[PDB]
């Protein structure tokens, strides 16, 4: 079963939030499979960013066992700013573990180079999601970011516990049950970091929705780029903490690199600057 | 100064938030001044909602100094539902104290804050009126000044309707879309709004906060079952500095946790 083990308070830079089974860590990135059900498509879903949030909560790449901590641009704490008419994140949005855009190779359906992360990934049900949550999910389609010129794949994914799971099996099902949502979605990667001073995002395939078998495809590529790097045979792993304590055929095995993560030190949520309320009107 | 007191935990059926003036509890229907500068037409209002949140908070017109609870519909707490793409309440939204809808909705007259921050239930703030629309549900007038706090970063540049449509493009067709479409998920019809949704501009506002404030001036100087109860108009048949003394202390109670149904966005 899988838990959290939270240190420090919310919107902080102490927060970090680890996974753990059995209640000890293991590492968000590498050591919780993606498959809940291979034979039936059914992924694990890390959950990083609640639906109408704003703190930018993330894998950490490049600490051991790759806790989820909040991102930071210069120094300074991170939150995602909301762009009208939108709250936030307007999806539960996290990442499958045992994936890798890989940023060492030219992808061909974007002509660019991958973003170095786990692909991430849409949940579009009616629950809001929490940190850290290992959640099941449906693929039902993908979406071709260049987030920043960098290949961005954005899954569309559907928690299987959701009411209308068993009617949403391929990309034209989210269209119908939640109109308007894709299109949304679409504008929302293009101007979330405008308020940043960002560009304005692109999409491959005039921002196509592709289908499921697409997507099941995509998903397999970059796993197997996983598959490469956790080996250890990554022509440039860019520093990341291969560390894993379930992957007893890698190099950076580790059981043991679970007891050296301190105890949970859960504190209240600090309160986040009132600027980060402000609507930006693009 | 004005502070609030909280009796209850939020999203339960015991929540009340009294408005204060120096420790002591006053009516957010009577005894908040409509006017902050009457000169210079900068009023006081009555936060009952702050924005992206659901919980359906209202000063209530039937209880002793009229704290701010949680509608209901026969026993159940009221939560507007998340109406996609919108989340919860678009605006601040609140209430103009010393205003009265004579029947006319038989409410204060309702007010969308549109500034960056987001507000608390309960706060009074300064803003100044911007237009207001004219909203029908269920045949009656249902009138939404449009508005912005006085400390706003933009509020310099916002002095008439024209300039939300310049600062906040796409804001007013929102607001339109909202208030049409809001309770649709609880099985309501679609609401409707005079002058084709035109939102009229700050005259044609200012001429229907005067005269919603005469209507109070009659009424707090004596009704459909109202309480009148004030503590700080010592000439009205209703005063009773008492009342301030009679509201039981502040608990700090935790937010009680909300249904995760609530969580749901409708596409409707
Ligand atoms: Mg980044
Ligand atoms: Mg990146
Ligand atoms: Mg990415
Ligand atoms: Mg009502
Ligand atoms: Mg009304």
């Amino acid at each position: 079963t899988y838990t959290t083990r939270q240190i420090g308070a919310k919107n902080t830079l102490e927060y970090k939030v680890y996974i753990e089974k059995d209640g000890k860590p293991v590492s968000a990135f590498h050591d919780i499979p993606l498959y809940a059900d291979k034979e039936n498509n059914i992924f694990n879903m890390v959950v990083e960013i609640p639906r109408w949030t704003n703190a930018k909560l993330e894998i950490t790449k490049e600490e051991t066992l790759n806790p989820i901590i909040q991102d930071t641009k210069k120094g300074k704490l991170r939150f995602v700013r909301n762009c009208f008419p939108h709250h936030g994140y307007i999806h539960n949005y996290g990442a499958f573990p045992q994936t890798w855009e890989d940023p060492n190779v030219s992808h061909p359906e974007t002509k660019a180079v991958g973003d170095n992360d786990p692909i991430e990934v849409l949940e579009i049900g009616e629950t809001i999601a929490y940190t850290g949550q290992v959640k099941q999910v449906k693929a039902l389609g993908i979406m071709a970011l260049l987030d920043e010129g960098e290949t961005d794949w954005k899954v569309i994914a559907i928690d299987i516990n959701d009411p209308l799971a068993p009617k949403l099996n391929d990309i034209e099902d989210v269209e119908k049950y939640f109109p308007g949502l894709l299109r949304a979605t679409n504008e929302w990667f293009r101007i979330y970091k405008i308020p940043d001073g960002k560009p304005e995002n692109q999409f491959a395939f005039s921002g196509e929705a592709k289908n499921k078998k697409y997507a099941l495809d995509i998903i397999k590529e970059t796993h197997d780029s996983w598959k490469q790097l956790i080996a250890g045979k990554s022509s440039d792993s860019k520093g990341i903490d291969l560390t894993n304590v379930t992957l007893p055929d890698t190099p950076t095995y580790s059981k043991a690199a679970s007891d050296a993560i301190p105890p949970a030190s859960l504190k209240a949520d600090a309160p986040i600057d009132k600027s980060i309320d402000k609507w930006f009107f693009i």
